[PDB]
């Protein structure tokens, strides 16, 4: 049997097993369930051919360390590589060159509305802006203006506290009731609002909670961002190998983890002891591509269920359990964004010749957002080799666009990098994916890039993977929560979603770091404490707030917000008005 | 007593599919059709907005292109039964009639793209004023224009291709079907010209990535172009043909057990009678203004010969049966798109746009209303009130979810405002229709705000009613169906209406037809498959002339023979002379 049944082997399902058995492993049975045959989940680090210090994360790439204060920043995240000891590196978003004065990213392109510009050129010259916005919103880079909207709907809504920012009215009603768009088309241009859109991940929102997106201004080059040397996979593997490494247990290491396991049901049994039927159902990974083996069956029991899974997930299991109408009505509260990635290798850096060198250039063309990722022979002691790294795709957006169709025709072998005559074959270059670049991708994200960097023939690339995130059984890459949902809450409840039932919900949709990792650690560490009863670790501060405090039920005319430094702030949002002006 | 068959969906497509029947071979079996709701006509929904009782607000279909004169042409399913039922038939104006002697058409009409204001004449007067960073080649040509200059540009002549010629069309080493749409566009435009299409031109947000062979020749949206509307409203022929059905006279089952209505089916399921292999277990649905929702009573169960499914995509999808298994039905039901459709109309005592020199058509913006639609004054029409109401259609956009007309669907109802036209008449708290869906105090109000800036207008007088609808929600999921590329709908076009043969179900409906978006795709669909599957005969209406699908290419487009061209020195020449009109 089972007292301990954790499905999902991402960084909240590896963690929520390694702390458990690490505890009381001794004194409970505890079996984390995954359906492919990789540990990480959205989580995923290759390492290409000449780049073995070039980690091309398909996943997750940069978290924000902790402050002084171990109030701010993704402490979780910081602390835990702490206790595990992987090795850290700063995720680059802008030029160190010169040392002087970095042009961080000042330098960087944008390519909207065929024509080419870049990030100084906002402030310093917006005559070159193609957007027809107002003369009140003329002279703000996007990311500042997306803080003018802010502080004008209300000064320091930033600084409130979410059970503060929940009860916050523009125009009449509360933010969370508006998307992002049905606000920013209230206070922006249509001029100002299609900006921001071409220049954000068109999806960027979706019409998430206005409350969850409005102050998303930590996309910064000013902002600090830390990766994992070993590629961010190596923090939910390195959760899964300790997790059976764990001397001792009522369950042996390798009996621990049970891979190419579908969880397809959850059964109310009798036994009191384990009233969890847990059909789960045998599957098959064959390059990446996870399908099912028929056979049926596999029903372990289970006292308690842990699913360190995204809505999609949770959608496809059936349980009667899911019939709860607050949990029916609830894993609807957030939304599925499809996420794409596409890396391209080269020999060269090409793009250090033009001025760029890490983050990110803009456009209205189909790749949207391009990427500087790194060259090995830079990364410390690694090869001595120019072969560098573009990770060209980010763009995200739902249903069919460009990136999910031209993923038919031939496949692309590339060719062999001098570097690696002597070493690798040509059918092993381009790697086995569960999606397979063709020959076709390749030549057009080509000709964008070249576009984006107005040259007229760019060196091609040897090397290229293509991935996607729309696929179940994740739907998609990132979750955002809806309007007119009360996430303060959610967030608390669907921890544990139905009060009689020992089932519970960790992630990073159901999470207020949405799209963040340090979003799956917290939902799964604060759900271990206030109910699986596992005190606070030692690496994690006293101070780290995991989950933010709730509003209350009744926000139908609550007690007004008393302002304290209201000085400050106005003294604030004025001053920041003159950085246009 | 049990049935010899069950047309299941109340569509245009299903009220045709019994009719006929019935009609011919209905004292020979046991024909009874199945609704969901308390509505028959299915998408196709003609509600009259108070104020404006001879101002019809299609909310879902509208017009229909009349038939040709050699009949292979038009929409000439839908054209001759508009007669053969008799149903009244008015112009569908897309321009202006007046001046009465230089009749400027959709020339006029609006645009409002990137914050530049601009006319549809501006695009062949004055290119200057278009805010598009298109290329010297592109420049000069409008959306229409372009799509053809672009079709030509591929292989000249595509839009004389039968459907089974145009498939073997490669572009660039590819069949044209592989392509998307856009995918497409972004190698023959410049992503300025690619841009600016996608924001003009047809429908709106939608022309998705579809089947390249069906989005192409989709240029017939333009302001040459005849259409009809049924005076009556397009739910009329849906209508009449319920009515028709259940008023044959030569039946086994009488006219008051023929339309079975509030019946939704859950499963279709192979029984055991060896001669109605279908237990249909069915469920009660009640249906209390517009939403219609389950009475858990019980599964009523009704023994069936065949089953003629009229549903869409969704529809379908939401049938549990082992039919749904067969691997080609499994893969083949996502040979099309889903796509959500929107709409919002607002109704107003004075035809401002008039006062502004726009009579009838679309207006085109960067808003998220995105179009606009001037539909008619109720004095206007035939025979109608001596009141200037008049009714806007819009919220015509389209597109997958969370936009910004579904982020307006909540606060509190419009209850709109007694027009003088209907003082004691009707009362405020009846002048909103009560709908599916109730448009808000909020949602009229932006609405208005974005009209009135499309227009270029200081304020608007205030509209006194207002309703919004989507086809966003199951039992649709969708408000019409777009073909996927990488599928050879030529062979689906045939296979949808026998899925599979042993077993026999007919699955009827736009959903699978060339006709996609259109009501003769509906018609079309149901017509073959009573001819081939049910052997009835063509109708007196229908001309042989006009092929009701069309023709499938062979299974093997591997490397097939060269399609033979034709009059070059004619065609070539068409193409050239095309390309003077842009320079
Ligand atoms: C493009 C992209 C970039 C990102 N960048 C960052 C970033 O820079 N920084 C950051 O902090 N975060 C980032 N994230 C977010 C991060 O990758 C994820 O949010 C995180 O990995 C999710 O962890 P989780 O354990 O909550 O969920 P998952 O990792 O999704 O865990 C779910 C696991 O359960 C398995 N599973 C699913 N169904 C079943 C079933 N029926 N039975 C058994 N197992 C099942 C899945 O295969 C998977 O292994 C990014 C995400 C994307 C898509
Ligand atoms: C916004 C919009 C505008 C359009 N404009 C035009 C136009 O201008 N001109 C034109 O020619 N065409 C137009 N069309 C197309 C037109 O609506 C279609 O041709 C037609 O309505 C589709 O007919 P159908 O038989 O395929 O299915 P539908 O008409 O969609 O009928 C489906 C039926 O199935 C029923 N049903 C669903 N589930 C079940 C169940 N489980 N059991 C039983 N019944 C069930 C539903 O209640 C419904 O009655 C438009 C469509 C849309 C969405």
């Amino acid at each position: 049997p089972l007292d301990v049944a954790i499905i999902g082997g991402g960084v909240s399902g590896t963690y929520s097993a390694w702390r458990l058995q690490e505890a009381q492993g001794d004194h409970q049975r505890i079996q984390l369930f995954e359906y492919s045959d990789r540990i990480g989940g959205r989580l995923f680090s290759i390492n290409l051919p000449g780049l073995p210090n070039v980690v091309a994360e398909v996943g997750g790439m940069r978290w924000m360390p902790a402050t002084k204060d171990n109030t701010g920043g993704h402490v979780m995240v910081d602390k835990l590589v702490g206790e595990l000891k992987l090795e850290s590196k700063n995720f680059p978003m802008g030029s160190n060159l010169p040392d002087k004065d970095p042009v961080g990213a000042k330098d960087n392109l944008f390519y909207l509305r065929g024509e080419r510009f870049r990030l100084r050129d906002f402030t310093e010259a917006p005559d070159k802006i193609p957007y027809k916005l107002a003369w009140s919103e003329r002279g703000y880079g996007p990311e500042d203006l997306q803080v003018k909207v802010m502080h004008n709907i209300y000064p320091g809504f930033d600084k409130l506290s979410l059970a503060e920012q929940m009860q916050v009215k523009v125009f009449g009603k509360e933010i969370w009731r508006y998307g992002f768009w049905d606000l920013l088309y209230r206070v922006l241009s249509n001029e100002g609002y299609q900006f921001m859109k071409d220049a954000g991940y068109e999806a960027n929102v979706a019409n998430a909670s206005a409350v969850t997106q409005l102050p998303a201004t930590e996309y910064s080059d000013k902002t600090v961002f830390l990766t994992l040397k070993k590629g961010f996979q190596a923090l939910p593997l390195t959760l899964a190998k300790r997790f059976a490494e764990v001397p001792g247990g009522l369950i042996a290491g390798e009996q621990r983890i049970r891979m190419n396991r579908r969880l397809a049901s959850v059964q109310f049994s009798d036994d009191t002891e384990y009233p969890y039927r847990l059909h789960f159902q045998a599957t098959r990974t064959v390059d990446g591509k996870t399908s099912d083996v028929p056979g049926a069956e596999e029903i372990i029991h289970a006292r308690q269920v842990i699913l360190a899974l995204p809505r999609r997930s949770l959608e496809l299991i059936q349980s009667p359990l899911f019939d709860d109408p607050w949990l029916k009505e609830n894993i609807d509260s957030v939304l599925v964004q499809s996420a794409f990635k596409l890396f391209l290798a080269y020999e060269q850096p090409w793009w250090r010749s033009q001025g760029l060198v890490a983050g990110r250039s803009v456009t209205d063309l189909p790749i949207r957002q391009c990427y500087y990722m790194g060259t090995e022979c830079e990364q410390d002691g690694g090869e001595k080799t120019l072969n560098s790294l573009l990770m060209a795709s980010y763009n995200d957006i739902g249903t069919v666009p460009f990136w999910k169709g031209l993923e038919d025709g031939a496949p692309f072998e590339g060719y062999q990098p001098k570097s690696l005559q002597g070493r690798i074959d040509a059918n092993e270059v381009v790697p086995k994916m569960q999606y397979q670049i063709s020959e076709e991708m390749v030549r057009i994200a080509q000709r964008q890039v070249t576009s984006l960097h107005d040259q007229i023939e760019l060196p091609a690339p040897y090397s290229a993977v293509y991935h996607a995130w729309d696929a179940d059984p994740f739907g998609g890459g990132w979750h955002e929560w809806k309007a007119n949902y009360r996430l303060d809450l959610i967030i608390q409840r669907m921890r544990h979603p139905v009060q009689e039932q020992e089932v519970y919900i960790v992630g990073e949709a159901y999470s207020y770091g949405q799209g963040w990792v340090e979003g799956a650690l917290t939902t799964a560490e604060s759900t271990l404490q206030d109910f699986f009863g596992l005190p606070r670790p030692a690496w994690l501060p006293e101070a780290y707030q995991l989950l933010p405090a709730p509003a209350p039920v009744d926000i139908d005319n609550p007690p007004a917000l008393a302002c304290t430094d209201c000085k400050k702030t106005l003294t604030e949002v004025t001053e920041f008005a003159y950085t246009g002006i």
